[PDB]
Order: C-alpha cells, then structure tokens, then sequence
RNA sequence: GAGCCCUAGCACAGGUGCUGCAUGGCCGUCGUCAGCUCGUGCCGUGAGGUGUUGGGUUAAGUCCCGCAACGAGCGCAACCCCCG
C-alpha cells in the first residue's frame, strides 16, 4: 500500500555518480546501480508529510520546483491541483533572494494580461 | 532751468598685448563605430566579475535561443525633414 506501492518501480536510481553522503539511505548495489532503502524512505516520508501537514494547516504556501523534463509536467499538475505556487521552467537567479526585484515582472505579466481585451 | 554740446580736474575707459595646461561656450576627431553604464541579486578577502562570456541572426548590445540573474539607462532604432 505504501512501501509495497514505491517497490512499484519507485526506488533505487544513480549509478556511482553518487554523492557518498547518502549512503544512509543506500540498500545495495543491484546490477552496478545504486539501490535506495525503501524502509527507510518510510521513515523520512513520516517525518517530511508531518511537516507539510503542518505546514498547509496554518495558511503555510509551498513553491514546488522542478525544472528537469521528466517532472515539469508533473509538478504543474499537482501544483495547481494545490493552488501552490510552482517553477517548471527556467529557475531564474533570485526568484527568492532577489524576489523584491523579480516580482516587478509578475506585476507586469498582469499589468500585460491586461491589455490582452 | 533740464536735456544736450565744447574746456579743464577727478574717478575711469581702451588694449586683435600674453596664457586654449587657468577657463566657459562652440567645434574637430576616434566614429554613426556598436558600444558605455546602472539598480537589486548572485560570485570574489579584494580590485572586480556576472548582467553585457556562449549558439544563431542583424546595419546595430537588432532580434532569438541559452544562462545566477531579473530589469533599467545613455546609445541603435523609432518619433522630425526631403525624394518616390
Ligand atoms: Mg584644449
Ligand atoms: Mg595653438
């Protein structure tokens, strides 16, 4: 149901281009790629959804980011499927530390809207 | 008696005399070449860098794509005149 559900084909990726400090969460090396442990995954899914749930029920907002082919579609969707708030595209340097300044174009995207009728 | 005009005296005028390394203003020139910057972010101990390195395209930092940058300004172009 849950861990059963991931074993699905949800788990183990990378090959040994591996960044060692996950060894933590590494099972074994299957067929020269690298096996993450799913039961371990268990742990930190609790520990991570507590924190979401948290989170949204307290008028918490989430920016989802994720940029890479496989997952750009996937993210719009569950994104707006949360009325959350997402990247897909480009990461544009200082979305955040720059936010101030990146804004303005958000304020002319709807000021542009505008003018569309 | 005030304009006004000559005589002498007083202040002063006059100087195309010097210095264009004391200057303003205006002009030439590189060059109508495609450049030169800034605000915030980010990188760097720092000068500084990124933006404005790359690929394409243009008469052009013109446009596109890309990208720790997102924008903006002086330029380019346009707004002006002539010719068709
Ligand atoms: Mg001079
Ligand atoms: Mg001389």
């Amino acid at each position: 149901v849950k861990e059963l559900l991931e074993a699905g084909v949800h788990f183990g990726h990378e090959r040994k281009r591996w960044n060692p400090k996950f060894a933590r969460y590494i099972y074994a090396e299957r067929n020269g790629i690298h096996i993450i442990d799913l039961q371990k995954t268990m742990e930190e899914l609790e520990r991570t959804f507590r924190f979401i749930e948290d989170l949204a029920m307290r008028g918490g907002t989430i920016l989802f980011v994720g940029t890479k082919k496989q997952a750009q579609d996937i993210v719009r969707m569950e994104a707006e499927r949360a009325g959350m708030p997402y990247v897909n595209q480009r990461w544009l340097g200082g979305m955040l530390t720059n936010f101030k300044t990146i804004s303005q174009r958000v304020h002319r995207l709807e000021e542009l809207e505008a003018l569309f009728a």
